[PDB]
């Protein structure tokens, strides 16, 4: 038996279950870099507004085609001079980059890009690549001021603010990040951005890590679509905090329906659902860097998700990120070190009335756990109902119109958690949001099979979060609070607390 509970069928997904959309416009909350009285159904959309606007703040990105990103000398102007050479070796791409970046013609190994083009790419990708892929991706790059005309806001902690823009404008955007333009976002001392995560993919181009090619064919593959065929559909980036969390032990919400499978994955099987990420507090965790698990994976093979590092401040307890629209660019066999770039993805995904596609991701970053037994404290327990919570409130919206969350073992690889109770948390939380839950074990069978049984139990006896919390409340304190290793595990003692009185 390959899955458990209510079929998948039955649960609810965009854009079935989707709001009629209010008309898409800018406000004091929402930035929105494109002509909406314009924006057409498979028709690239227009920029607002048409000709450049800069601000060189603390409150917006600092644009590297910004008159006032100076080396007077522009560096702008130094590096359309740059990458206007062509290129026909990797070191020229190499010294290209270091042109505007002299301070770190010694930090910055390019080894893993000579690689890629020289050994793992055949001559007639080598060619295809500096020919065809790299002067397109520099033409975009250098578009970017006439592309990218609107000042764009920083989205710090505490603001409840969206950003909706072009698939077209992050491609230029991307493009400069490839190509290491972005001002002001290298340095290790640090100014205005130690509290922002890496967005210059230098780190990309280090050692002799053999997966480094892997993210490159992958990056590639998106910005050779984009470059041969503009794509026209829309991307927002909202991020989300709340001041005010639900009373968990009080709460008199009721379990909402599952569907758990050891089958499948989440961007594969969870399609038009709310799709979780699993998240480092700085956004994309190490996409740049050394990471290739489940967030790098998915900022890989949806490439849009990166720009978020550009404007997307490191979030604190209570924040999330959600991004609605990306596109699938790519297909992945593997995962880690045994992670391949495996096919080009055709995504067939229906769009809304703002013509993003009906995909929906949240980041929401788990706590990292030395120690087994520190996420059964309360406070850790009440930290990750707030997180994910927050992940699945849409405040102000119906729950008949919410999708199902299709989420999985959520902090329980690389940040040590323990996937029976961080399941049982995101079942509480959804049922909080009043939203259903998809689970992905990823190939554990016997898991699929405890939280179905939990969730089948709990519900037969009618118990709300509030008693689910109690009982939580109540293993930390008799079981776990005392403890050489707990004497009973979490889900033995709820099956024994529940039919002891
Ligand atoms: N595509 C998938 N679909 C469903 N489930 C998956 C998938 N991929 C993995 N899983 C399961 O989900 C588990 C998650 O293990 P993890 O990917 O490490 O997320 P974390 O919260 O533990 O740690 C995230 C940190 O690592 C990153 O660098 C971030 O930036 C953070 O810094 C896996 O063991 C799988 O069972």
């Amino acid at each position: 038996k390959k899955w458990l509970g209510t079929p998948i069928e039955e649960m609810r997904k965009m854009p079935r279950c989707g709001i009629h959309l209010p008309s898409l416009r800018p406000s004091a909350s929402h930035t929105v870099t494109v002509r909406v009285d314009l924006l057409r159904a498979g028709e690239v959309p227009k920029p607002f507004p048409t000709h450049y606007k800069d601000l060189w703040d603390n409150k917006h990105v600092k644009m590297p085609c910004s008159e006032q990103n100076l080396y007077a000398g522009s560096r702008w102007e130094l590096i359309q001079t740059a990458l206007l050479n062509k290129f026909t070796r990797p070191q020229n791409l190499k010294d290209a980059i270091l042109k505007y970046n002299v301070a770190y013609s010694k930090k910055w190994d390019f080894t893993a890009l000579v690689d890629f083009w020289d050994k793992v790419l055949e001559e007639a990708e080598a060619q295809h690549l500096y020919q065809s892929i790299l002067p397109d991706m520099v033409k975009i790059a250098l578009c970017l001021p006439n592309i990218c005309t609107q000042p764009i806001p920083l989205l710090k902690q505490k603001m409840n603010h969206s950003v909706t823009m072009s698939q077209e404008q992050i491609a230029s955007l991307l493009a400069n990040a490839f190509f290491c333009t972005f001002p002001r976002r290298n340095a290790k001392m640090k100014s205005e951005y130690s509290s922002y995560p890496d967005i210059n993919f230098n780190r990309l181009f280090e050692g002799r890590s053999s997966r480094k090619p892997e993210k490159l064919k992958t990056l590639f593959c998106y910005f050779r679509r984009v470059t041969e065929k503009k794509p026209t559909g829309l991307v927002t980036f909202t991020r989300q905090s709340l001041e005010d969390f639900p009373e968990w032990e009080r709460c008199e919400k009721p379990l909402t329906r599952l569907h758990v499978t050891y089958e499948g994955t989440i961007e594969g099987n969870g399609r038009g659902m709310l799709q979780v990420d699993f998240a480092n507090r700085f956004v994309g965790g190490g996409v740049t860097g050394a990471g290739l698990v489940q967030e790098e994976i998915r900022f890989l093979i949806n490439p849009e998700l990166i720009v978020s590092r550009l404007f997307t401040e490191v979030l604190d307890h209570n924040e999330c990120l959600i991004i609605t629209g990306t596109e699938q660019y790519s297909e992945y066999t593997g995962y880690a070190e045994t992670y391949r770039w495996a096919r080009s993805h055709e995504d067939g995904s229906e769009k809304d009335d703002w013509q993003r596609r009906c995909t929906e991701i949240v980041a929401i970053d788990a706590l990292h756990f030395r120690r087994y037994l520190d996420q059964f404290v309360p406070e850790k327990v009440r930290r990750e109902l707030n997180k994910a919570y927050c992940g699945f409130l849409r405040p102000g919206v119906p729950s008949e119109n919410l999708s199902a969350v299709a989420t999985g073992n959520w902090g329980c690889g690389a940040f040590g958690g323990d996937a029976r109770l961080k399941a049982l948390i995101q079942i509480l939380a959804a049922a909080a949001a009043e939203r259903d839950v998809v689970y992905f074990t990823f190939g554990d069978s016997e898991l699929m099979r405890d939280i179905y049984s939990m969730h089948t139990f709990l519900t037969e006896r009618k118990l709300d979060v509030g008693k689910v919390y109690k009982l939580l409340l109540r293993y930390y304190n008799e079981e776990c609070r005392n403890c050489p290793g707990p004497d009973i595990k979490l889900y033995p003692f709820i099956y024994h607390a529940v039919e002891s009185s």
